[PDB]
């Protein structure tokens, strides 16, 4: 389980990426992502631009199973 | 079991959704909802507008078993 985004030298989670994490309901999707990664071997997370509820910029993050994705790497190790 | 609705930065339950939770007698229906979710796999909760005892707005929340519901999703996940 992932809780908080502790930046270097700060004891409080930043109001940046953590806001996106909370808005995207990642607290319930991280379990599925970890389960897929442990089962298949390599999970995939899709992040795309989107509009927020108030009209601001909110990044939409979703997880895609390897059964429904085919990623090609020119350098698999890194 | 669910007790209280702790908002961020507040140690006391808000007088909003918690009032609806108490009015709808959810303390006795949450057990059935959880049992149906654990047995069938996916429970369903129906929330509809309604009038309160004093004439105000009270949200009527009810649980529907999968045996008596068929929900269609254009996207099953996320």
């Amino acid at each position: 389980f992932v809780d908080g985004y502790r930046a270097e030298g700060s004891k409080e989670n930043a109001k940046g990426p953590w806001q996106t994490w909370n808005a995207n309901k990642m607290q319930s999707k991280q379990i599925a992502i970890h389960r897929a990664a442990l089962t298949y071997g390599y999970s995939y997370a899709r992040v795309l631009p989107g509009v927020a509820l108030d009209g601001a910029n909110q990044a939409e993050i979703h997880g895609v199973s390897p059964r429904r994705l085919l990623a090609l790497y020119e350098d698999q190790i890194n």
